[PDB]
RNA sequence: GGUCAAGAUAGUAAGGGUCCACGGUGGAUGCCCUGGCGCUGGAGCCGAUGAAGGACGCGAUUACCUGCGAAAAGCCCCGACG
């Protein structure tokens, strides 16, 4: 199930490019923030990938 | 006092010179250290699970440096500080 909250997540974060390229982006924070979480996911997906296979 | 004669003798500065005073220039000098040099003593290999050194790229705004790598001034677990 993983992949589909990461691009849910890449969709929106691509909508924050669009507006940024534009004169509308109030809330910056939000940019950085979603990237965590993608990253928080792959790890968190590897981590199990080690585990139960060993 | 006046005229004539003969004689001697100042001052003037265009620009200059020596000295004094006030600056401009310039970055010597003292002081300092954000940087070096040397000795002593430690520690001493990286790489086909990708080295050394790089090229692109990552940031709301980023030309240079750092750090980092499309999971990209970073992700997770442990411990320390508070
Ligand atoms: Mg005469
Ligand atoms: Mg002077
Ligand atoms: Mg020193
Ligand atoms: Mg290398
Ligand atoms: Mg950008
Ligand atoms: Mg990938
Ligand atoms: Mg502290």
């Amino acid at each position: 199930d993983f992949a589909k909250e990461i691009d849910a997540r890449k969709k929106e974060l691509m909508e924050l490019r669009f507006q940024a390229a534009a004169g509308q982006l109030a809330q910056p924070h939000r940019v950085r923030q979603l990237r965590r979480e993608v990253a928080q996911l792959n790890t968190v997906k590897a981590e199990l990938a080690r585990k139960g296979e060993q």
